[PDB]
């Protein structure tokens, strides 16, 4: 019994974080086999961010000009290319602690783990997820960029977001992998805003059937909908549309509480209009966002209460 | 900017993680040098110990088995004496923490780390974990510096779902005992000075709205306390929230006024750092450390 926001043990990413120093500008990197992957933004002063032009400036530099450092040994730069933004330096010395990993790119609404890290020692492990308008809700200091986010499911660890910058509202925006920004983001000082920001229905459906899965149906009524009518309910909350792909990843957490979707939709509906009268659903009075239906399942037990 | 519950990173407990198995009953370990720590109910504890022999403790460090050649009792943790010492072994110490403190669990099953998630002793000696069958074993710890310092273990799941367990001498946080017999958690209350250092964080964070001009008295604030559930201030308290105080400009007992408005008028549809409940698990010393960047 229980349910807590929880993190992947971060263990096998801990031994992949190191320091990137270039110039003036410090921040942390991902070594996996012989390359450190970081923000491109590395090789920029602060003048240089409102239009970077990162092709002309990476083309002055040299392999020595970049400084990498695991715990307490410098490894040797050996190449260097950009993807994206990206920048990859190849090293001397391929990374002993290198894990079975995969880099993957995630849709708005999944979860993940970030490992926060100032000059490569990390300091923290917290989840999160990938808002609706593309940024993470994360809890980042300056010289945190390069900290990444991770899923481990099995023994691979999945690597789907490196940290880049922090937006004028305190939100955070960042790329996969590959140096893909999520959202309409670009690695410049220019004026950029978050979008008006929604809640993730799927995950509150979710989270919903984790709290009747511990016990707890006070929130459930006698009612039901049809899918376009709760869209046109959930909508006028800023709620984000359920698709009929929703409905079908909700399947197994139907079946094993025997309450069907667009049941649990009505109960939505209703908590949506009268609020929680004073009480709580899992230790909380707001209705919680950031647990996919696959957290749920992997959390919860499979005997319901 | 932001705020998260935070837990330390877990690495240096996940190569310490072993699966211990008594008959039928299968838990985790703690492996350290060439001891393997793990709740006594594995197995009249001495009694049922006398009975047992070495090679009846089967433990399983990842792929590989390890030879029990010792076993020894103290209170109600069981420490295995292994052939083998945990290369693995951090720098670490065995502390008792107070009700209010706070720590990060690594939940286990079977020996393989499943999760990190951060959590309080509340002041009725249980914790809000998550936690299902398997996970007896499952150790609490922080990071100092570079030394990893052991607070809990795992032991049961009582019927409001709350858990109880040991420090890593065997003693129990609580009342409690080791045996299925009729144990409920006392009546909760909350972590006051917690609560103090988590509004601090969102006046540094930018979440001004419940300030105002009053101030109060230690002795008037704390008649107000008593009535909500709230834990009694102390002056140690109002020290140690000394340094937030003067970061912010905002007096304890300023603060205190805030919270006894927040209490009696409740929040009226507003959120403090996106919670619309007065949070308790965030000590001082965590809201200096994750509002400064301190690494391990
Ligand atoms: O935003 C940046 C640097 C930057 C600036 C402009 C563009 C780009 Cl791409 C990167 N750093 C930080 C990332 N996270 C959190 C921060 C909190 C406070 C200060 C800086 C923080
Ligand atoms: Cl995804």
């Amino acid at each position: 019994s229980g349910f807590r926001k929880m993190a992947f043990p971060s263990g096998k990413v801990e031994g992949c974080m190191v320091q990137v120093t270039c110039g003036t500008t410090t921040l942390n990197g991902l070594w996996l086999d012989d390359v450190v992957y970081c923000p491109r933004h590395v090789i920029c002063t602060s003048e240089d961010m409102l239009n970077p032009n990162y092709e002309d400036l990476l083309i002055r530099k040299s392999n020595h000009n970049f400084l990498v450092q695991a715990g307490n040994v410098q490894l040797r730069v050996i190449g260097h290319s950009m993807q994206n933004c990206v920048l990859k330096l190849k090293v001397d010395t391929a990374n002993p602690k290198t894990p079975k990993y995969k880099f993957v790119r995630i849709q708005p609404g999944q979860t993940f783990s970030v490992l926060a890290c100032y000059n490569g020692s990390p300091s923290g492990v917290y989840q999160c997820a990938m808002r609706p308008n593309f940024t993470i809700k994360g809890s980042f200091l300056n010289g945190s960029c390069g900290s990444v986010g991770f899923n481990i499911d099995y023994d691979c660890v999945s690597f789907c977001y490196m940290h880049h910058m922090e937006l004028p509202t305190g939100v955070h925006a960042g790329t996969d992998l590959e140096g893909n920004f999520y959202g309409p983001f670009v690695d410049r000082q220019t004026a950029q805003a978050a979008g008006t920001d929604t809640t993730i229905t799927v995950n509150v459906l979710a989270w919903l059937y984790a709290a009747v899965i511990n016990g707890d149906r006070w929130f459930l009524n006698r009612f039901t909908t049809t899918l376009n009518d709760f869209n046109l309910v959930a909508m006028k909350y800023n709620y984000e549309p359920l698709t009929q792909d929703h409905v079908d990843i909700l399947g197994p957490l139907s079946a094993q509480t025997g309450i069907a979707v667009l049941d649990m939709c009505a109960s939505l509906k209703e908590l949506l209009q009268n609020g929680m009268n004073g009480r709580t659903i899992l230790g909380s009075a707001l209705l919680e966002d950031e647990f996919t239906p696959f957290d749920v399942v992997r959390q919860c037990s499979g005997v319901t209460f």
